[PDB]
C-alpha cells in the first residue's frame, strides 16, 4: 500500500485557513458542551483515534482514508463518544465540501489544540478519501488497563518511540474520561480546556490512590478530585518514562516542542508526501488574525 498525498485540485493555503478558522469559530461559540468544557478535548481525540489504527507493517490504517466515515469504524467500541466531534464537524464539511475527510478530521485536531493555547502545529493536506473496504477492522487501538510494557508495544506499531509516546501522553491534560464511554470517570486536573503540562505536574505530585470506578475497573484516584487511567500511571512506573515526564513538568516549551513534532508525525503516518507537495502549513490562530 502505498498512499500518495494528493492536494485538492486547486486549493491552497489560503483555502485551508478557512476551514481552520471555521472551525475555530465554531469552538469558540459551542462552548457548553460536556459541561463546558467545549470540543476541543474530543477533537484532539478525534484526530488521534482516526491515525492510531495505523498498522507500520502492511500501512493499512492510519488517517488517510477518511475510513471514521464508515460504519465498522464509526461503530468501535474505541471511538464510543467521538461521535459528537463528528457532528460538530459535519456542518463545518457541509460549508467546504472539496475538503477531504481525513484532511477535516485531522485539522480539527490541529484547531483545537492551537486554538486552546497549545502550540503550532504544523499540517499537511492530501489526504484521499477512500472506499468502505480500506477500512481496518476494530481492536486497532489500546485499552486503557495495561502496564508501560503494552504501551511501549502498542506505540511501537506506530513508529514511536519513548520520548513520542510521553509527549503524546501530555494530551490527557484535556478533557475527562466518561463512564458512559470507556469505562472510567473523571478529569485529570483542573485545566481541562487549556493546553499545558499539568498531566505531567499531575502524575508527579498529587497522591494517587488505586481504586475500582462504578464500572469496576480500576483508576489511580487522587484527593483533589483527579484521576489517571493505569496506562497514563504507568508513565511513572517505568524508569525510562519517568525521567521524560520529569523533563516535561519541568519545562513547558520542551512538551511543547515535542507534543508538535509527535502530533504531527502521528497524523501524518502512512502517508508519502511527492516531491513537488506544498510545504506543511502553519495556520494562525483567530487571535492571530484579530478574529
Ligand atoms: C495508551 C494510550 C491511550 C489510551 C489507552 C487512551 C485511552 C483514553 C480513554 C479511555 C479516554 C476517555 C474517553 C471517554 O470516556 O470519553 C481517552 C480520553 C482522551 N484521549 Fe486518550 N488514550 C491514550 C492515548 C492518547 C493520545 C496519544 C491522545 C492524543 C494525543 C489522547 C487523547 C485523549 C483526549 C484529548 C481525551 C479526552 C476526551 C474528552 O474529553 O472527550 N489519548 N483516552
Ligand atoms: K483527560
Amino acid at each position: 500500500l502505498v498512499h500518495v498525498a494528493s492536494v485538492e485540485k486547486g486549493r491552497s493555503y489560503e483555502d485551508f485557513q478557512k476551514v481552520y478558522n471555521a472551525i475555530a469559530l465554531k469552538l469558540r461559540e459551542d462552548d457548553e458542551y460536556d459541561n463546558y468544557i467545549g470540543y476541543g478535548p474530543v477533537l484532539v481525540r478525534l484526530a488521534w483515534h482516526i491515525s492510531g489504527t495505523w498498522d507500520k507493517h502492511d500501512n493499512t490504517g492510519g488517517s488517510y482514508g477518511g475510513t471514521y466515515r464508515f460504519k465498522k469504524e464509526f461503530n468501535d467500541p474505541s471511538n464510543a463518544g467521538l461521535q459528537n466531534g463528528f457532528k460538530f464537524l459535519e456542518p463545518i464539511h457541509k460549508e467546504f465540501p472539496w475538503i477531504s475527510s481525513g484532511d477535516l478530521f485531522s485539522l480539527g485536531g490541529v484547531t483545537a489544540v492551537q486554538e486552546m493555547q497549545g502550540p503550532k502545529i504544523p499540517w499537511r493536506c492530501g489526504r484521499v478519501d477512500t472506499p468502505e473496504d480500506t477500512t481496518p477492522d476494530n481492536g486497532r487501538l489500546p485499552d486503557a488497563d495495561k502496564d508501560a510494557g503494552y504501551v511501549r508495544t502498542f506505540f511501537q506499531r506506530l513508529n514511536m518511540n519513548d520520548r513520542e509516546v510521553v509527549a503524546l501522553m501530555g494530551a490527557h491534560a484535556l478533557g475527562k474520561t466518561h463512564l458512559k464511554n470507556s469505562g472510567y470517570e473523571g478529569p485529570g486536573g483542573a485545566a481541562n480546556n487549556v493546553f499545558t503540562n499539568e498531566f505531567y505536574l499531575n502524575l508527579l505530585n498529587e497522591d494517587w490512590k488505586l481504586e475500582k470506578n462504578d464500572a469496576n475497573n480500576e483508576q489511580w484516584d487522587s484527593k483533589s478530585g483527579y484521576m489517571m487511567l493505569p496506562t497514563d500511571y504507568s508513565l511513572i512506573q517505568d524508569p525510562k518514562y519517568l525521567s521524560i515526564v520529569k523533563e516535561y513538568a519541568n519545562d513547558q516549551d520542551k512538551f511543547f516542542k515535542d507534543f508538535s513534532k509527535a502530533f504531527e508525525k502521528l497524523l501524518e503516518n502512512g502517508i508519502t508526501f511527492p516531491k513537488d507537495a506544498p510545504s506543511p502549513f502553519i495556520f494562525k490562530t483567530l487571535e492571530e488574525q484579530g478574529l
